[PDB]
């Protein structure tokens, strides 16, 4: 429909930069610095009105056209220059491309009776300067109008006409011809031939493409004859540009952000034309385009004044959501003159079809004060914030072109180069300074370090500011021209020390928002402590600048400037400064989180403590929980409310069970005092679940102690009641190692785990080799297949021990104990056969309990436990068992997965509300089933279950964890009604007898933990389920992982698609959601 702005962010015109934080890596590069007094090729021979640039990319080179008069706008002479560059930093000297044209003596106007032209030079004015033809030829174009005095209009449509000439591959120009004649002008009374007279047949064809193209005719409306038939839309809307939307339609922008649409390539435009709603724009033009990443961007002055120069982003070319800085400086205007006004202005980029710069970034040409010519480069995909602190070695970079993390303001006479290891700042400019900004993650506690060297101590200045997102400097450090390194405390400064030329100084600055101070160390010695002169919430930028900041101009300055400044062409004596090894760090508790911040999710914990009473308090009370969470949890977000809420609830629930005991932390299952628990109310049944979920906690002291408390909490040794429940806890300890990477912790647990395995082996094998367990001792009393006081061979314990044997064998390889590897290796092989041969029911095609005489002939949730440890072959015969996930006669029920198949006669026939396992949904089981389903779908060639099927069950598991409208994780629930079956009894509250966040992280987000240094993800969120999602602040293998998906690129602004970040640096990428693997990035 129409271009519009919906962002809340505004630009404040009492500041030069608007209090807009810039986007990352924007380089401001001055191309032309006016100097009347010392005219030269490189400044267009001392002309001081230089304005209205145009840009194109052709044969790997930038082409930059600007126009100039000697001093005053619409005061002759007047010409148009051309400039080139391979990289966009180092430019060739301005070359006169359209020279001054003679107005015929005796020219007149209706609006100027009695006046008539004598020896009068034409004024030039184009809204459009370039065209790449279909045959790859580059045509540049200009217009000549007439001004009989300074108050006259040469874009009145009584002009002379429009000229063109070819720019050739070799640099040289072709001849100059007219392409359009204003009324009363023709071949007979003009100084260049008509374009058609050229004998270059293809040059004519190229010129003719411009006339035939209606999108170019839209840009001639201002200068051309009024009502000329070749102008598609005849109303005089100003400085047209346009771009192609994703659907093929063309959107347009003119001055004051007027905007339309065209569904026929530019012949017609949707009435009524109106301002883009929510945009802030005036005279100084707006520029929009598509970018290499397929998104869009607008560049404009968001102000009735012509400052700052800003960028707003859009994913669809219509709805613009952001507003940040491109150019916030304002060189003061050296040379006065007619209609010149302060600030960066007339932004204009590359039309569609006229070039793609090889680096894929956004380059935009603009003037400053109608005086100096500039270009800015903005890295695409455009990034707002720094995903990673500084650790910059400049010797790795050949030229500033490669410093995509630094923002650079670089005037001609205050340039920014590299000198190997050093980022260098030169300043011989009285009216300007060199400035570099380094944007970093917004931080409350901040350390910043770098080496600093001056080339002098008797001249110039350097200011070091520490800014927030609204450009508030919280303190400043200064190298003074009277030889001192000092800090700003308030109005008063503090002299920290003297300084010397040519000497490296290691500067470290330690800033704290909370404490509201800065400490400055130089060579390990503290040399200054002051308070902030201005308070901030966070610091996001360090700025190095070769000058004091400039107060002029302001919103109250008069727009017209009659004066030149004193010594306008002169120079300061050269000052140099150098910096190297810029490091930053933060002690903030979520500093490891690359994109998400805990403050945006702190509300979840707040809601949970407010929503209901705190019945039982153990080590971490509710009042400290929000805080514990910040320190310990990976952050997650997605567009779906329930999944997100559950993510934060299951950590907030889990933490209640961290319990203080004399021998260390332990992890409870019931909060209430159970009659049969061991010491400290501990229960062994779900230790597997506890470890699998708690391994993602970042502070290891909790899980370290919880484990040690089981195996060593009872006079040095194991707790007694590990004899009471079957265990997969050796697999679970090796599951922990796969997430934290800590060999030592694990290898230390090996004997304790061998003791355990061997105990179960002595006590609980039948004579054929299979393990037996009574259904009670699996934690599954009154199960259908069963066995209260029975020694049936249940696929639970048999699979748990397969897992344990497999685990201990691996611990053997890593121990260096090749005997233990083998011994437990064969224990693994053996149990794998006994399950595959003796427990596969061949009628049912399903793993099932074997009673003393034959199979129990009932499919239960336990029949999916062999895949919890990847027990089965990849053969197709087993795939069929997973069909029962999607069958309402099997396990598919309204609120998730049943514990037994629903088709069975005996399903849920042993009463209710006393913990029965003959059908009802048990989170314990559901989590075993989903972990196994995850393993199936990840590690097996497999056609039975889609992404959608996995997601469905996790979604149902989310929906099931509510009670009275609030989140709730109870013991067990009704498969049809969703009723938690102990009701409002206290004992079921916050029950810790399952996983959820392991499932979120390992199945859904699909971070697959491994023994080695490959990172493997494989989300089971289906294509198009969610426009974005992100798992951040994960402590995998002593490195900080972020995993994110951004369909349109507009959620995180770091690219489209799926991405892995290790410590905030990208490690891999994928256009869709599939398996994405990053080798050796740890
Ligand atoms: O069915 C739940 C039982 O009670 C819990 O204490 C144990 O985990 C399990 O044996
Ligand atoms: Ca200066
Ligand atoms: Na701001």
């Amino acid at each position: 429909d129409r271009i519009h702005y919906t962002g809340k962010e505004l630009s404040n015109p009492t500041y030069h930069d608007g209090q807009l934080s810039p986007v990352v890596g924007v380089h401001n590069i001055q191309l032309v610095r006016a100097n009347r007094e010392h005219p030269e090729a490189s400044n267009g021979n001392g002309w001081t009105y230089n304005h209205q640039p145009m840009l194109a990319y052709w044969n790997g080179q930038f082409y930059y056209q600007y126009l100039a008069d000697p001093s005053d706008e619409h005061v002759p002479p007047s010409q148009t220059f051309l400039m080139t560059s391979k990289d966009g930093y180092q430019w060739t000297n301005p070359e006169i491309v359209f020279p001054p044209y003679k107005v015929p003596d005796g020219y007149t106007k209706e609006s100027r009776p009695g006046m008539q032209a004598k020896d009068l030079i034409a004024i030039m004015h184009q809204r459009v300067g370039f065209y790449v033809s279909k045959s790859g030829r580059l045509i540049t174009m200009g217009n000549y109008g007439v001004a009989l005095d300074k108050k006259d209009d040469p874009n009145d449509g009584n002009g002379i006409g429009r000229v063109v000439r070819e720019i050739k591959k070799d640099g040289s120009f072709g001849p100059i011809y007219f392409i359009y004649y204003n009324h009363g002008f023709n071949e007979k009374n003009t100084d260049y031939p008509y374009f058609k007279k050229s004998k270059d047949r293809e040059f004519v064809k190229a010129c003719q493409e411009i006339l035939d193209n209606p999108l170019y005719m839209m840009q001639w409306v201002e200068e051309a004859d009024r009502e000329d038939p070749i102008i598609p839309l005849k109303k005089g809307y100003k400085a047209f540009n346009c771009y192609t939307l994703p659907d093929g339609r063309i959107a347009s922008l003119w001055k004051h952000a007027l905007t339309s649409i065209s569904e026929d390539g530019g012949h017609t435009w949707a009435e009524p034309v109106l301002r883009a709603k929510g945009f802030v724009n005036s005279n100084a033009k707006i520029w929009g385009q598509r970018l290499s990443d397929g998104t869009y961007a607008t560049v404009y002055n968001p102000s009735e004044f012509r400052w700052p120069l800003a960028i707003s982003l859009s994913k669809d070319g219509l709805e613009y959501t952001t507003l940040n800085l491109v150019h916030g400086e304002i060189t003061p205007m050296r040379y006065g003159g007619n209609y010149k006004s302060y600030g960066p202005q007339y932004p204009r980029g590359i039309q569609e079809g006229n070039g793609v710069p090889a680096d894929g970034d956004l380059w935009v040409s603009y003037s400053v004060n109608k005086e100096d010519m500039w270009i800015s480069r903005i890295p695409v995909p455009v990034q707002i914030n720094a995903s990673a602190h500084a650790d910059d070695d400049f010797s790795k970079s050949g030229s500033i072109a490669e410093l995509t993390n630094w923002n650079i303001y670089s005037p001609v006479w205050a340039p920014v180069s590299l000198e190997g290891e050093w980022l260098k700042l030169q300043d011989k400019d009285p009216f300007d300074y060199a400035k570099v900004e380094r944007k970093i993650p917004a931080s409350k506690e901040l350390k910043v370090s770098f080496d600093l060297s001056a080339g002098q101590n008797d001249k110039g200045i350097l200011q070091i500011d520490f800014l927030d997102e609204n450009s508030i400097a919280c303190s400043r450090l200064e190298l003074t021209p009277d030889g001192i390194f000092r800090m700003k405390g308030g109005s008063r400064f503090a002299n920290m020390m003297n300084y010397e030329a040519g000497k490296t100084y290691h500067v470290e600055a330690v800033l704290s928002t909370a404490d509201r101070n800065i400490q400055v160390y130089v060579d390990g010695k503290r040399v200054g402590l002051r308070m902030f002169y201005a308070p901030v919430a966070t610091i996001e930028r360090i700025v190095f600048r070769t000058g004091e900041m400039r107060t002029f101009p302001t919103v109250d300055t008069p727009a017209d400037q009659t004066y030149d400044l004193p010594d306008a062409g002169g120079q300061e004596p050269l000052a140099e400064y150098r910096i190297a090894n810029v490091k930053t760090s933060s002690t903030d508790k979520d500093a490891s989180s690359a994109f998400l911040k805990y403050a945006d999710f702190s509300h979840y914990a707040e809601s949970f403590n407010g929503m209901e009473d705190e019945n039982i308090v153990q080590a971490i009370p509710n009042a400290k929980a929000s805080e514990w969470m910040e320190e310990n949890i990976p952050l997650f977000e997605c567009p779906q409310r329930n999944f997100e809420e559950m993510y934060y609830y299951r950590w907030w629930s889990l933490r209640k069970h961290i319990k203080e005991t004399p021998v260390g932390y332990g992890m409870t299952e019931f909060l209430v005092q159970r009659s049969y628990s061991d010491k400290y109310n501990l229960i062994a049944c779900a230790i597997g679940h506890h470890i699998y979920e708690s391994r993602w906690l970042r502070d290891p002291k909790y899980l370290d102690q919880i484990i040690h408390t089981w195996y060593r909490g009872n006079d040095g040794g194991p707790m007694k009641k590990m004899d009471k429940f079957s265990s997969w806890n050796a697999d679970a300890v090796l599951a922990r190692y796969m997430v934290d990477g800590d060999k030592d912790f694990m290898l230390d647990m090996t004997k304790d785990l061998e003791t355990e395995y061997q105990r179960w082996e002595r006590t609980n094998r039948l004579k054929n080799g299979l393990y037996w367990q009574g259904d009670v001792q699996d934690g599954m009393e009154e199960s259908i297949s069963g066995g209260r006081n029975k020694k049936y061979a249940r696929p639970t314990i048999n699979s748990y021990m397969y897992g344990n044997a497999k685990a201990l064998s691996i611990m053997g390889i890593l121990s260096g104990d090749e005997g233990m590897a083998m011994r437990y290796g064969m224990r693994a092989d053996t149990l794998k056969s006994l399950v595959e041969n003796d427990l596969w029911n061949t009628r049912h095609q399903f793993f099932e309990t074997m009673r003393t005489d034959s199979s129990a002939n009932v499919r239960e949730a336990i029949g999916y436990i062999p895949w919890y440890f990847n027990l089965p072959d990849t053969t197709k015969k087993y795939e069929v068992a997973w069909k029962e996930i999607m069958d309402e006669k099997g396990f598919s029920a309204p609120y998730g997965l049943t514990t037994a198949e629903r088709r069975h006669p005996e399903f849920r026939t042993r009463g209710v509300g006393k913990c029965e396992w003959d059908g009802a949904i048990w989170p314990f089981a559901s989590a075993q089933t989903l972990t196994a389903m995850a393993n199936f779908m990840n590690n097996y060639p497999q056609t039975v279950l889609s992404d959608s099927v996995y997601f469905r069950q996790m979604e149902l598991y989310v929906e099931s964890q509510y009670h009275r409208g609030r989140p709730y994780i109870g013991e067990y629930l009704d498969e049809v009604t969703g009723y938690w079956l102990k009701g409002d009894q206290e004992r079921s509250r916050y029950y810790n007898h399952s996983t959820f966040n392991d499932l979120m992280i390992t199945g859904l987000i699909g971070l697959r933990p491994r023994l080695d240094d490959t990172i493997e993800i494989n989300p089971l969120i289906p294509a198009d389920k969610w426009d974005w999602f992100c798992l951040d602040n994960v402590l995998y293998h002593g490195h900080n992982l972020t995993i994110l998906w951004d369909k349109n690129g507009d959620r995180y602004h770091c690219g489209k698609g799926l991405r892995i970040f290790v410590n905030g640096k990208e490690a891999g990428h994928a256009d869709t959601l599939t398996r994405l693997v990053c080798e050796n990035a740890l």
